[PDB]
DNA sequence: GCCCTTTTGCAA
DNA sequence: TTGCAAAAGGGC
């Protein structure tokens, strides 16, 4: 209720205004104190700002020579808290320095820095509330309040909330060193989300076969785990190329009615149903590659529908499959002339060959350009899983729906990228179609995220520049903001930052974001596990030092 | 049991806390001294802090002259000590500065730094005694505490444990100028995990060619040796193309018995038994090389095991093996047509040749084949990069722990391709395997600098990925100024001997900043066998460590 | 990493 | 017989 000390100076230091803070003997003999990089209320000419603690000496206070007196006291061995209260009155005063970040006006907006500096004689500085703390933060937790390690330094009352606007249609970075706790933060916040706000929807690559089962003592549960402990039934979406191993996995951990939360599905397709996809993906592998798809692709990529009424047009393309490579289902007939062979078998195959036009042909004879298609293939599938994973995210189903779609990657082998270029690619170009009816309304959660954000003329980057126009939000983990192009950070609104070693880090951070520069100093020499430092735009525009909650921890505590 | 001086002053410099200590005349005469980079206590506010000795200086007290009056004691032939105990009591201070690098917390982890400045008045330091060191390390020696070259700063009781947890799952940086003991160092680390923990596998990539065997006194032991002197036996596999000579070397230097201890394996296979490997490898090397492969690689590469029920390709395929100039065993037998021919007789090899699809282009580009010579051996028969995979993720091999170590030079320039390809392969597997057994292993490389840098990246992926599937990295470079900062940001164990430059010792502190507490003393003391260590999160400061000879820790172990 | 150079088929 | 395409290796 009253100032913790008196303010003796104040100045512009660059962009900011600060000023000095003395401690008395007797504030420091009541145990009043002020941890680094803490938040205070700062008064001054009827208006109030919130400050930061940023640094802390001794320096005598009138005439005097500490030294003296206290090498003094020692040689003579004299109780200094005993004996001479005098002389200890005389040299227990303490120095702080104190940086204006800006204040609080009309609705709960920020108003930064100042250009009206406090005169000494009437600024006070005061410490905070926890409903001073709490509006700051506000104006389904994910974390608390917390200054360091320290004991006293710790606020569980004062939360900040996970809230789909904080979310949805805007770009969420998350850095930390290896181990520190990046994935556990992005599984708390989804778990929240499909909690509290059953209408979102995720599209999670998962690339380390992580976010749908996690048993070892390594990382935290999965979703599929944290989903049955919550009982959020019917919500995932699971595509692999392993749907039998995964399938039995599944029945050791989430038990027998596992179906109930969880739904696999093969990422693997049949060709000879989906034709023009197969002329599709070869066409487009070369867009995503370097350049110059040939002129006997264009032509195939945009006359295939027209063919389809041509039997003998469609008879080389069914060849150029089966000669690729392509196991079809037993008995499929392929009608030639006015014959019907059965490419099934070699006696057909060989006899239709002999007895084998628009350009189909030339698609015969260049049949090696569908081999890769092998790595999708298998024959009775008939599903077109990027149709459905397109109508399960952007479906007019939902208008509010709730769908998880994870995919398994790595089961892919060497066509994951392709793939993921091609699925992102699908995606956005249906977001923008239906742009002015629906929006999109999900988030791309994208680990390692410096293999996708390279070149400028990816879809990724892209995504990342126009997803907040169409309703996409993306959450991206690099370990590394160096590893990141500059013109993605600086555009990047929400930031989640725990420990970064390196000096070269945190220069990048502040030279993207300009209030990160108070925080640096603690980053490089403060390796706790789980500590993040968080920063909200436009509501937030401050850091904020958040403990973090253990995933088994918030399921524990959403039982009740 | 009381405070050393009386502390004078305390602020907070860049990311640490500092306090200055004075000491008085008296305790200058009782002879108690600080040396530099000494750990002490410091008392404040009823909690203890561990505080580091930076700096120390000459500065008066009080108002006084002391070079006036020092010179005027020496002019006048004054004996202060004697003489003028008076004069000698207002010149006797000197000063030093203490860096607080934090908090340990009983039962509980090492709290980093401090958000809490100390009060002038309420601040004490206090002599570390042994027991409190030994409690503060301790959260089979490696090492034991050592300041300097000193008198008084020198601990044997005070030591460094080996502790599996330190190492596996995580990356160990090792740096120092040649001949300073990183080899040394590695192979004690290496001996004491095989010995105490046998359930960590190791997979060595021997470039150097003296992990296994070294009697030469330019360095210490090889593992086998190490390994027949603690009688630990059937746990090393090694694989060379060499394996005459490394037998006649194994039974000259271990005795006839060798081969309860060492097991050599040949990195030959027959290609004509493995003509699919040979295609996985041809199309594998170019995106090890960052291309794309071509259209008549992945028509083979998929293709390959339907053409193996069909004669007629696998002729081709078999033809084309012939021309890149793989030899085939003796008396080996061709299908072409309804014919049979004989390739290991030029004859019959021509007459096939004369008498000749995917399998067609892959006869017509045959040239492609040609570097598959590196690996090729008549009648080997067995795949040793699947053996090699079998020995690091078995289903059967989790537990026992196996130490396999690869012969690099003698594949002369194939070695590059083929680590390569054994890294990428053992990556792919432990992440399939995850959640029914963790790879739990341990990648050593010495000369890491020419390894850590690749297209596709498949040692940085290693390195920033493989703490999840318990693969840790220990790496030897010998510079830090040679790796790269995004591999150097990703170590969380760091064994640092002599620096002679002043880049590596400043990009060093880049990388990791309470290494600025020691630059100085690294860049003037050439002492061989003296490391600093530093080990997240558990201990999250610089130590001083003298580190043993392998040669005594094979002794002191036997009993 | 990117810009020549070659064998091979389809045409007219 | 030559122009034109298309895939692939080689030189820079
Ligand atoms: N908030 C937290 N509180 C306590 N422990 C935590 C917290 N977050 C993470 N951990 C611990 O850190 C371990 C690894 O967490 P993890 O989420 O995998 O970090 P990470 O940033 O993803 N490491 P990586 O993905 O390999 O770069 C967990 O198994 C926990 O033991
Ligand atoms: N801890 C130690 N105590 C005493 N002598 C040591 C120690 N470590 C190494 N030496 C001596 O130094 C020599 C060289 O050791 P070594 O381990 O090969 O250093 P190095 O870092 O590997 N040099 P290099 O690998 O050639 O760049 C040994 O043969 C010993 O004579």
């Amino acid at each position: 209720e009253s100032p913790i000390g008196v303010v003796v100076s104040s100045r512009r230091n660059g962009p900011w205004a600060e000023l000095t803070l003395v401690l008395t003997p007797q504030e420091l003999d009541q145990g009043k104190r002020l941890l680094l990089g803490e938040l205070v209320r700062v008064s001054s000419g009827g208006k109030d700002y919130v400050g930061m603690v940023l640094d802390g000496y001794y320096e005598p206070v009138g005439r005097s020579d500490p030294t003296y007196t206290l090498a003094l006291a020692h040689i003579n061995q004299v109780d200094l808290e005993k004996e001479d209260p005098w002389a200890r009155k005389e040299v227990n005063f303490y120095h702080h320095r104190i940086v204006l970040l800006g204040r609080v006006v009309q609705g709960g907006l920020f108003a930064p820095s100042t250009r009206l500096l406090p005169p000494v004689v009437e600024a006070r500085v005061y410490r905070m509330t926890e409903e001073e703390l709490q509006r700051l933060l506000a104006a389904y937790a994910f974390g608390h309040l917390a200054y360091g390690l320290e004991e006293g330094g710790e606020y569980p009352e004062v939360v900040k909330e996970v809230d789909p606007a904080l979310f949805v249609g805007r770009r969420t970075a998350n850095f930390g060193k290896t181990g520190f706790g990046k994935s556990n933060e992005n599984k708390v916040i989804l778990t929240l989300l499909a909690h509290a706000f059953p209408r979102v929807g995720m599209l999670i690559l998962d690339q380390n076969a992580e976010y749908l089962l996690q048993t070892e003592a390594t990382t935290s549960p999965g979703l599929a785990q944290a989903f049955k402990a919550l009982g959020i039934r019917g919500r995932i979406r699971f595509y692999t190329a392993r749907e039998e191993a995964w399938a039995r996995r599944l029945k050791e951990h989430l038990g027998t009615e596992w179906r109930e939360y969880v739904e696999v599905l093969p990422l693997k397709v049949d060709f000879y149903h989906f034709p023009e996809l197969a002329v599709a993906l070869a066409y487009q592998r070369r867009r995503l590659q370097g350049a110059e798809p040939p002129q006997y692709l264009e032509n195939a990529f945009y006359n295939l529908e027209d063919w389809k009424h041509i039997p003998d047009r469609m008879a080389y393309v069914y060849g150029a499959l089966r000669k690729a490579g392509l196991t079809p289902r037993k008995g499929l007939k392929i009608k030639y002339k006015n014959e019907n062979y059965d490419i099934s078998e070699e006696k057909s195959w060989g006899n239709l060959q002999e007895a084998m036009k628009g350009g189909a042909r030339e698609l015969y004879s260049r049949a090696k350009v569908f081999s890769f298609l092998r790595a999708f293939h298998a024959p009775g599938k008939e599903a077109n899983f990027l149709e459905t994973i397109k109508e399960d995210l952007l479906g007019e189903k939902t208008e509010g729906e709730g769908k998880v779609v994870i995919l398994d990657l790595p089961s892919l082998g060497e066509a994951a990228d392709f793939f993921t270029l091609r699925l992102m690619d699908l995606l956005f170009d249906r977001a923008v179609e239906l742009y002015g009816k629906r929006q999109a309304n999900f988030l791309v959660v994208l680990e390692e995220a410096h293999n996708f954000l390279e070149d400028k003329a990816g879809i990724f980057y892209r995504v990342a520049k126009e997803g907040r126009k169409y309703g996409i939000g993306m959450l991206y983990s690099t370990q590394s903001p160096a590893s990141i192009p500059m013109e993605i950070l600086s555009q990047t609104e929400n930031f989640l930052v725990k420990h970064l070693s390196s000096e070269e880090d945190v220069k990048v951070l502040k030279r993207a974001k300009a209030p990160f520069a108070f925080v640096a100093d603690f980053l490089l020499s403060e390796p706790i596990i789980g500590y993040s430092y968080v920063y909200f735009e436009p509501y937030q525009p401050f850091v904020v030092p958040l403990r973090v909650k253990l995933l088994e921890h918030v399921l524990k505590s959403l039982d009740s």
